[PDB]
DNA sequence: TGAAAAGGTAAAGGAGGTCTTAAGCTCGGCTCAATTTCTCTCTTTATCCTGTTAGATGGTT
């Protein structure tokens, strides 16, 4: 749990600098952000180190498509 | 006992309702093309879900 929770909050970081990335899309800062961390978690759910490659490539791909989702179901009234 | 005075009866005539036809119409049925619903298939999209491996790591107005 704490090895878990220590690859996630140590990256928070690396989730803000693709976040600030949006800011003018239909969503709100804080919003990315929070999108943005449960794609962090989802990544850290899923990496492998025998993959022999740096978490901040793997993990970019999730927080990216985490706030592209979000921004496509948050961001209008009338959802599209 | 005679005499009003009212009350009847039998007509003629009219008034009114009820019957009959020649002229004409229009109305429904019958057929019969000519088509709009319906109900299946048979597809074909509309919508959602998951994943992505160079490295990146604190805001703009």
């Amino acid at each position: 749990r704490r090895a878990k929770d220590k690859m996630v909050q140590s990256n928070l970081r690396l989730v803000v600098s693709i976040a600030k990335k949006y800011m003018n899309r239909g969503l709100s800062f804080q919003d990315l952000i929070q999108e943005g961390s449960l794609g962090l978690i989802r990544a850290a759910e899923k990496f492998d180190h025998e993959k022999g490659y740096k978490f901040s490539t793997y993990a970019t791909w999730w927080i990216r498509q985490a706030i592209t989702r979000a921004i496509a179901d948050q961001s209008r009234t009338i959802r599209l």
